[PDB]
């Protein structure tokens, strides 16, 4: 109602529901173990009993809305110069809404360094500690804005530059690429088993952009292999490297096995905390879950890692594909910023549903 638009609304609202559920007002951090989280989940009456009335969204939704609101304000056929001004401004400004929302170090530090308005004032230098998932968690709606094939170059550039406004490390900003790219694939009903291959094919194009852009190319290139290698390895493991083949999951892949797997994906032991593994876990959830919100939630919202970020990503992708089908109303009806999220979604659809261009840098 319209069917196109319904998917956009769900992408935005269920991304935020995911964040809130995966955050639980920071309480999951005192457990930091999927089995312990799943048992506390049971004692709250399970997923369908959860009322998000008092479950605040975290930094993930706040920053996702900032992306979305910037895209919307940029309008039809924007100067990429204006879009980057607006993304910087929205990111910097949204830092005022992080009370009790546990934002990340790179997100905060860098958003506060930006100089929106000044030519190139939204660029920061390369940094070794900037491979967190703070760019990936907020980039999905770039794929809603720019879903058409003709726009791939835009999606690549915008996802990367939105990302490296806070995360100028390929592990960071390629997270944003994957987040946006897969949202675009979901918009276009591209079956999820093809998404990984798609990303592996676009990484050389992302590299060509980073190279022509001319910023810290030496450093960017030298760290480039970590992301790529982790994704190759993961798609190999799941048997979807060829992108024609349905995924293979282990016989034994319950809550406990998922935690250990998420830890093996991680940079330094914390599943989904980085730009490579946050979208990877969301992707793994989406591939297992099909049309089940409960399944997606048990895999992407409730685990011992950065479940808020994995949930934000997975909930967006999943909502694009499946709308609100099978979702308990208590899980989103009183979700913080629901009206705001619906309104931005509608506005993103207006733009996204029209195959326009950008005025280049
Ligand atoms: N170069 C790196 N490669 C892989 N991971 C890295 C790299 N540099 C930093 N990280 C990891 O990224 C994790 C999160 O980074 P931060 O800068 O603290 O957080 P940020 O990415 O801004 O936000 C992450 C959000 C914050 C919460 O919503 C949970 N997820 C850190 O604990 C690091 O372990
Ligand atoms: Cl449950
Ligand atoms: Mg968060
Ligand atoms: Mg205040």
């Amino acid at each position: 109602h319209h069917g196109g638009m319904e998917k956009y609304v769900a992408a935005m609202v269920l991304s935020a529901a995911g964040d809130a559920l995966g955050y639980y007002n920071g309480k999951w951090e005192f457990l930091q173990d999927g089995e312990k989280i799943h048992r506390q989940l049971a004692q709250l009456g399970g997923l369908d009993a959860l009322d998000v009335g008092r479950w605040r969204v975290s930094d993930d939704t706040v920053m996702h809305l900032a992306t979305a609101e910037a895209l919307v304000e940029a309008g039809k056929a924007p100067k990429l110069t204006q879009l980057y001004y607006l993304l910087a401004k929205h990111y910097q400004d949204c830092m005022e809404d992080m009370d009790g929302r546990a934002p990340g170090g790179a997100s905060v530090h860098n958003a506060m360094q930006l100089k929106p308005g000044k030519p190139n004032g939204w660029r920061i230098p390369f940094n070794s500690h900037e491979g967190g998932c703070g760019a990936a968690m907020r980039a999905m709606c770039i794929g809603l804005r720019f879903p058409h094939h003709s726009q791939l170059d835009t999606l690549i550039q915008v996802s990367i530059e939105s990302g490296r406004m806070t995360h100028h490390h390929p592990t960071g900003y390629l997270g944003a690429l994957a987040s946006a790219l897969f949202t675009a694939y979901a918009v276009n009903s591209r079956p999820p088993l093809q998404w990984g291959k798609g990303l592996m094919e676009l990484l050389p194009e992302a590299k060509k952009y980073i190279v022509q852009s001319g910023y810290f190319v030496e450093e960017n290139l030298q760290h480039w292999s970590y992301f790529q290698t982790k994704w190759e390895n993961y798609l190999k493991l799941r048997g979807i490297l060829d992108g024609e083949s349905a995924p293979t999951f282990p016989e034994s892949f319950g809550v406990k096995e998922r935690d250990q797997f998420y830890t093996s994906l991680s940079y330094s032991g914390w599943g989904g905390s980085s730009g490579h593994d946050a979208p990877m876990i969301a992707y793994d959830a989406v591939l297992a879950a099909g049309d089940s919100w409960k399944e997606l939630a048990h895999r992407a919202f409730f685990h011992g890692g950065d479940s808020d970020s994995t949930a934000a990503i997975a909930g967006c992708w999943w909502g694009v594909m499946y709308g609100f089908k099978g979702v308990s109303p208590s899980n989103y009806e009183k979700l913080e910023y629901r009206n705001r999220l619906e309104e931005t979604a509608r506005a993103l659809y207006s733009l996204g549903s029209k195959e326009d261009t950008v005025i280049s840098l």
